[PDB]
């Protein structure tokens, strides 16, 4: 003979989370090594690519903050950096001490 059937597991949970940190944006953390954090961000900045839908503009938001992250981890210097940064939990956003570090002066005017 030969019979049988199953597969009732219509469950799943693609819930959203509202959150900017550098690690979400792809998903990764500092047991994540950089191929991959390379791999993810592909994947997860073309599914979402401006070119690729000009209908969507907001797009190149997700797309500006996937580039950006996926640099500062990349590189293991700027990266360090950013971890101390959140160790000390500073008042001000990583962006801002960022600057400080290079320099104690007006860098990148340029906000939004």
């Amino acid at each position: 003979g030969s019979s049988g059937s199953s597969g009732m597991d219509a469950i799943l949970n693609y819930r959203s989370e509202d959150t900017e940190d550098y690690y979400t944006l792809l998903g990764c953390d500092e047991l994540s090594s950089v191929e991959q954090i390379l791999a993810e961000f592909k994947v997860r900045a073309l599914e979402c690519h401006p070119d690729k839908h000009p209908e969507n503009p907001k797009a190149v938001e997700t797309f500006q903050k996937l580039q950006k992250a996926k640099e500062i981890l990349t590189n293991e210097e700027s990266r360090a950096r950013y971890d101390h940064w959140r160790r000390s939990q500073m008042s001000m956003p990583f962006q801002q001490w960022e600057a400080l570090n290079d320099s104690v002066k007006t860098s990148g005017p340029s906000s939004g």
